RNA sequence: GACUUGGGCAAUGUGACUGCUGAUCAGCAGUCACAUUGCCCAAGUCUCUU
């Protein structure tokens, strides 16, 4: 109830409902594919289960 | 003991694709008969001609 933009609202809630590995992880999401080309990133993402 | 991956054996189904039969419909072709009025040649009968 602090902000009710919703944009900004699961921006807010991925950012601190969220443990410091996922943070971390979309951190490097945005500093890594900001406005890069879509076609030029190709990544994947390996995780347990 | 969780976690992960893969494979195999099952059954219960679904989605379609062709094959055959029948029916329905659209789509093309080859004809044939035959009234009507015209045209050009062949041979006939007759007026006239003679």
């Amino acid at each position: 109830y602090d902000d009710d933009d919703d944009n900004v609202n699961t921006e807010e809630v991925i950012m601190n409902f969220s443990t410091p590995k996922v943070q971390r992880f979309l951190m490097s999401l945005k500093v890594s594919f900001a406005d890069k080309d879509p076609k030029d990133i190709c990544c994947l993402v390996f995780v347990e289960r």
